[PDB]
RNA sequence: AAGAUAGCCCAAGAAAGAGGGCAAUAACCAGAUAUACCU
């Protein structure tokens, strides 16, 4: 990259913007480059590569081609830096002047190569310089290192494979081939091509970068944001300042489209229909000529959407494809030929359309010629986007109808993203009065004072940070509501949203004698066990025997109101904007606050018990752990993001060998010898993790040793350490108070494809952190160096007083009691799985770091930025408190009670639940006796099964309990096979085989590593850990779907805001209540810019909406807490005061005919209907999202399959997609729903799924093992395809 | 309907042009909750 070690930004002074270059990290006064230093930096970076300039970049035939290009690039070859620097570089200025004049001659009409006499050189020396850059000298320099004969095919393959990108032009490539054919004395004819002018002269222009030298710096200075305020304080799409002849034409075309956006925002549907028809005629003219039948009658009001559907099925060919010869180097030649055919036809289409719009308009197109030229340029650009990086030559992509309809949707896409861009600026910077206030009259759509002078790039970075966390939080709100409802209510198709159920006292609106249809009482599964079921998600009801529920549930209140209170906490976070505050809890704040305090009082005992459960005291004295437990948990630690994880710094497989090494630690434990050796390394690994995060990363002495140990080579892979150390040295000079975490963040930022990639600084950060940790252990925690195995005491006897030593939640208890917002973060995070709560905590860390980095870079560049987004607060509450709250949920969600009665009624109900995942041979009588008969039956030889029993009761399995609370059991039954006897037989066999060499880490033979891997996979199966992996994968696939839901809902609101903002500010006819609302009720209020307020009120929980009620037929105002569906219905009731205002302009956003299908798809996902019906596959849901969920922005739609690919590859599953046809419905029966073809994303039937391979290093060499066995891949396929069945033996490749 | 693996902004541009930027925009990178995700 050109500006490799610089950053760009857009700053605004007074409605004047400037793109700037700045160094990062740097200080104010040494970061932002002035106009002169910007120019010199670009020119310096451009000419810092002249030395290694080569015209060529980088099987028997493929390797002969590699030898030719290297011999040409070696010394005495075609090395321009040596040819042009001849005679002590006395002619370098004349050669560069020649290159600049050659480029100027191309622009300014003058034909012919420039004469060196005009370059400051006499006529005698001029004839010498001409010879140096002559065809003769180029031929001699190319043949100087070549002793082989080459053919025309070799020249063609070399040009197509290795030619420099900037030289890959039609006439340049033809000039190079003509020279290469003349060099090797091959007959060739191309008289239209001049080798000197078409190739050699251009190479000189490219060698001296005459184009970039006079354009890159200026193009950077003219960069800007999508939307900026104009003179009258109005937001509009940014128009370039121009400055050149083509720049003034381009800006005038952009001004014509800006008026189009204003004119198109009209409530009169006939106006928009006429404007789209004129745009449609431009597309028809471009691809079918002015003689097309749809252009004959100027006044013909033809249906633009039938023309769109008709051309798509036309068989006309845009270009004719040549025959294919797989010879991959020959196919690269064919694709290059096809691209030039596209370009030639695209140019022909452009010139004929430009001519016809100037000579034969007459009402066919737009009256503004600049608007016609803007669209024609968009069409030509749209064609180039399709073929410029053509993936694979296909026939359908060469059809004229395919391209014309892709461009048609491309034009509408451009209109869509511009309205959304306008709404984004309006929502964030012109809706200030949405914040709660006592003002009886408010004005929406007026830009705030701080942004009347323009928007900077740093401003939009803050928006992204806030919108990312908002969307990520919305995913977990849905999951929290799902987990709470999973065991408490049973929903149907008419009441599928748990958060929308009504309190127990809700009666019908037309008959006050009957309960409301959405009354929560109509859906409770077991009212008598409601409290104990709810308390399962709070650690088990046995932990709340001393909690005074009757105090907070007094009078008529019972456990139904308890469920309703928790339901209300979660719902209050749905659609809860972080940017606009509407912190008053509807629920019982005292009950939720008391439950939080009750859970904090067990935090110290839980963290103490984790030392006990990890067998840590089994090898260490009891006062050394107590001094450690105090050191680690005395204060709540807020972790920073972008810091390498403990599991990546200390790989678990290399952990035993690393600790035994006497240069590192040299820990020596001598002793069921293999049993306790594994217990010790598992104990030591957990202890080092807790020390790593809660003491090591924040230790002052650690930061100082790290800086010196990492900057050692800087004061002396060797190339990396001196550059790595110099950047650490620079970071400390910029700010000596940067923490160790901030040094890692700044280093890891420079270390950083849309697609996850399958099989310098990051490795050095892991090394320096690993070494610094081992030295931290020896100095501060030397007791770990001398373990001693002994029998452990009882859990109650292990540091019983630890609760009184440390009280880290002392201050947080009181602040949670008086904060409704903190109680939201508590309940929502508490009802998540441990993995999801950890992910939520990670998202909060990324938010704080992102905001911190934005202000750091804005300050170093001297860019004034409004601090509406606090570094230490989110939604008016401290981030440190939110962090400690979610961190409490993370630890407690993973703390399963030791009482079976907390989750099941008795041992029989529990044993029957285990039968869904374990086939312990159920005879038909009781499940407990069948499970006890199975656990005490012989497995192999003299070792029986056991595993699932503990004395007189079945063993409490942590993974089974977690899958009941946070998993989906009927989903797990359909995609997994139950654990059978043959599985347990193979488990003990592999454990006995590997018992000799289980605790080494780096094994001897290749067969030992493959048996350890097979055993670890069998252990995960027998302990139900394969179940938890599939649940996480399903949660990640479902979470991404819910993420996309709130991505679209944000942009739908932005589109409506920007569209109606443009309508408010044009001369189109608008009525009174559209512009101003004068509500005269009890809660009277006057709303200026009423349409903008009412749009935002639809999407913000707590924002009231003004409307005419359906039953009273009178004006009213809601409390703002009603559902989105109810608010949309209220908007329609408001719109009747001034033909579909809600859907106005949405033909740009989506297909109106499918609007109800999008809502049904949205509800299907967010209401978790897949886990009740199983009527569609995950691939089927992702297919429909790709087909029609992101109609409004191509950049979101065209990345949907890649995102699905990345989620699977993250779990080491590689899939090969195939895009075929499915079915979808258009409309919902009321009875109009018709079926239509739909995009279907599927996996290739033959070798479409394969596992990533692990690189396992041994003593001598390396063994490659599949990361995922066939059994694992089969469940992944079933997860993606169910209910559809496929041939998984044929699909999986091994 | 779709046959994806980007999109936009600045520059250039009709004997076309094709050079830059984007944490601005999604993705990407990174994140360790529970105890046998490598390189």
């Amino acid at each position: 990259k050109l500006t490799v070690n610089a950053k760009t930004a857009v700053v605004s002074e007074n409605r004047s913007q400037e793109g700037i270059l700045y160094n990062d990290p740097s200080r104010y006064g040494k970061s932002r480059k002035n106009d002169e230093d910007r120019d010199r930096y670009i020119e310096s970076r451009l000419k810092s590569s002249g030395k290694l300039y080569r015209i060529f970049n980088e099987d028997e035939l493929q390797w002969f081609l590699s030898e030719i290009v290297k011999k040409i690039n070696r010394r005495n070859g075609l090395v321009l830096s040596d040819m042009l620097s001849v005679d002590d570089r006395a002619f370098e200025k004349a050669f560069e002047k020649y290159a600049e004049l050659s480029y100027t001659n191309r622009r300014n009409k003058v034909s012919g190569s420039p004469a060196f006499e005009t370059c400051g050189v006499d006529a005698a020396t001029a004839e010498r310089l001409k010879g140096i850059i002559s065809e003769t000298n180029f031929i001699n320099r190319i043949k100087n290192n070549i002793d082989n004969k080459v053919s025309e095919d070799i020249i063609d393959r070399i040009i197509a494979k290795y030619l420099k990108k900037s030289l890959c032009r039609e006439r340049v490539k033809r000039g190079l081939k003509k020279l290469l054919m003349n060099a090797f004395d091959l007959p060739y004819s191309d008289p239209d091509i001049d080798v000197q002018r078409d190739f050699i002269d251009y190479v000189l222009e490219d060698f001296y970068h005459v184009r970039a030298k006079s354009q890159v710096s200026r193009s950077i200075k003219n960069m800007n944001m999508p939307v900026q305020p104009e003179g009258d304080g109005k937001f509009a799409i940014t128009v370039s300042k121009g400055g050149t002849e083509s720049g003034n034409k381009r800006s005038a075309e952009k001004e014509a489209f800006k008026k189009f956006l204003s004119d198109y925002a009209s409530l009169d549907e006939r106006v928009r229909d006429d404007m789209l028809r004129r745009m449609r005629r431009l597309v028809v003219l471009y691809f079918y000529g002015s003689d097309d039948s749809k252009l004959s009658d100027v006044n013909e009001k033809f249906d633009v959407w039938e023309d769109h559907a008709a051309r798509r099925v036309d068989n006309r060919e845009f270009i004719k494809l040549p025959l294919e010869n797989t010879d991959k180097d020959a196919e690269r030649i064919r694709k290059n030929t096809v691209k030039e055919l596209y370009r030639n036809q695209n140019i022909g289409c452009y010139r004929q359309a430009v001519k016809a719009v100037e000579e034969d308009n007459n009402g066919r197109y737009f009256d503004d010629k600049m608007l016609n030229m803007f669209f024609i340029h968009r069409i030509e650009y749209g064609v180039e986007k399709i073929y410029a990086n053509l993936k694979q030559v296909t026939e359908f992509k060469a059809r004229t109808g395919y391209l014309s309809e892709k461009i048609w949707k491309d034009l509408i896409n451009y209109i869509s993203i511009k309205y959304i861009a306008m709404g984004k600026a309006v929502y964030n910077y012109a809706m200030d009065e949405l914040n709660a206030s006592d003002k009886k009259e408010i004005e929406l759509g007026k830009i705030s004072e701080e942004y009347l002078s323009g928007i900077s790039s740093f401003d939009y970075e803050l928006i992204k940070a806030e919108e990312m966390l908002q969307r990520e939080t919305a995913v977990y709100v849905a999951f929290a509501a799902r987990h709470l409802s999973s065991q408490t209510v049973e929903l149907d198709s008419e009441n599928s949203d748990f958060l929308l159920l009504k309190p127990k006292g809700t009666m019908d609106k037309n008959d006050k004698n009957k309960l409301a249809s959405n009354n929560i009482l109509n859906f409770l599964k077991d009212k008598e066990t409601l409290r104990d079921t709810i308390l399962q998600y709070f650690g088990g009801h046995s932990l709340w025997t001393d909690f005074p529920f009757d105090k907070y549930l007094a009078g008529g209140k019972d456990d139904v109101d308890f469920l309703t209170d928790l339901k209300d906490v979660i719902y209050s976070m749905r659609n809860d904007s972080f940017h606009y505050a509407t912190n008053n809890g509807k629920w019982n704040k005292e009950l939720i606050s008391a439950m939080f305090e009750h859970e904090t009082e067990r935090m110290t005992v839980v963290m103490k018990d984790k030392f006990y459960s990890n067998n840590l005291p089994m090898f260490y004295k009891n006062d050394d752990l107590k001094k450690l437990l105090i050191d680690l948990y005395k204060d709540n630690v807020e972790r920073a993001s972008q810091v390498p994880s403990f599991n990546k710094v200390f790989v678990r497989k290399n952990f035993p060998a690393l600790v035994r090494d006497k240069d590192n630690l040299g820990i020596e434990l001598d002793l069921d010898k293999g049993e306790n050796e594994l217990k010790f390394y598992n104990a030591l690994y957990y202890m080092f993790k807790e020390i790593y995060y809660n003491a090591f990363l924040n230790d002052k002495n650690v930061r100082e040793r790290f800086i010196t140990k990492a900057t050692k080579v800087a004061d002396n892979n060797y190339i990396a350490e001196n550059d790595f150390g110099q950047r650490i040295k620079n970071i400390v000079q910029v700010n000596p108070d940067y923490t160790l975490a901030q040094i890692c963040q700044l280093i890891m930022t420079e270390y950083n494809c849309m697609q996850k990639k399958s099989a310098h600084y990051k490795m050095l950060l892991l090394v320096n952190l690993r070494k610094a940790f081992l030295e931290f252990i020896k100095e501060n925690y030397a007791f770990v160096l001398k373990p001693y195995k002994h029998d452990l005491c009882d859990k109650a006897d292990f540091v019983p007083d630890f609760a009184k030593y440390v009280k880290p939640y002392a201050g947080l208890i009181s602040r949670v009691a008086g904060s409704s917002e903190l109680q939201k973060w508590y309940i929502v995070s508490r009802f998540l799985s441990p993995a999801q709560a950890n992910h939520m905590l990670g998202f909060l860390h990324s938010y704080k770091q992102y905001v911190w980095d934005i202000y750091r870079r804005a300050s170093e560049t001297g860019t004034e930025i409004n601090h509406s987004i606090a570094e230490d607060k989110i939604a008016g509450v401290d981030i440190t408190d939110v962090d400690a709250v979610i961190d409490l949920s993370v630890k407690l969600c993973g703390t399963i009670s030791s009482e079976i009665s907390d989750y099941f009624k008795d041992d029989e109900v529990y044993a029957e639940y285990i039968s869904s995942y374990l086939d312990f041979e159920y005879d038909g009588g009781n499940y407990k006796d069948s499970l006890n008969r199975f656990c005490n039956s012989d497995a192999v030889n003299d070792q029986k099964v056991a595993l699932y029993y503990d004395g007189e009761h079945p063993k409490l399995n942590r993974n089974i309990i977690l899958s009941k609370l946070y998993g989906e059991r009927r989903f797990l039954e359909k995609i997994t096979d139950r654990v059978s006897r043959s599985d347990i037989v193979e488990y003990y066999k592999l454990k006995k085989e590997t018992s000799q060499y289980q605790t080494k880490g780096i094994f001897d033979s290749e067969d030992e590593q493959k048996n350890i891997k097979k055993f670890q996979e069998m252990k995960n199966i027998v302990e139900f850990r394969d179940l938890m992996d599939y649940s996480e994968i399903a949660d990640e696939l479902q979470g991404q779907l819910i993420n996309w839901i709130y991505l679209r809902e944000r942009d739908l609101m932005n589109f409506q805001l920007g569209y109606h903002y443009a309508c408010l500010n044009n001369d189109s006819n608008k009525q009174a209540t559209y512009v101003t609302l004068d509500y005269q009720g009890k809660k009277n209020r006057k709303i200026n810019g009423a349409i903008l307020y009412q749009i935002c009120a639809m999407y913000i929980n707590g924002l009231p909406l003004y409307y005419v009620d359906k039953d009273s037929s009178e004006w009213t105002v809601s409390d703002g807490k009603e559902s989105t569906g109810a608010k949309i219905g209220e908007f329609y009731r408001y719109a009747k005061s001034f033909s579909d205002c809600y859907a106005s302009g949405l033909e740009i956003f989506e297909n109106i005919s499918e609007h109800d299908n999008i809502t049904e798809l949205r509800n299907y996902i967010e209401h978790f209907r897949y886990y009740s019906s199983f009527d569609r596959s995950f691939l089927g849901i992702y297919s429909e999202v790709f087909d029609r969920f992101f109609t409004y922005d191509l950049k979101y739609r065209k990345n949907v399959p890649t995102i699905l690919y990345n989620i699977l590859l993250q779990h080491f599953v590689n899939v090969r997609f195939e895009f075929v046809s499915g079915k979808k419905m258009i409309g919902i029966d009321k009875k109009i729903a018709k079926e239509k073809e739909c995009a279907r994303i599927t996996i290739r039937e033959k070798n479409g799924v394969y596992s990533e391979q692990f690189t396992y290093k041994l003593k001598n060499g390396t063994v490659y093992v599949d990361a995922r066995d066939k059994r694992y891949l089969q469940s992944i396929i079933r997860l993606l395809f169910y209910p559809e069945k496929v041939n998984m033996d044929e699909m999986i490749e091994v």
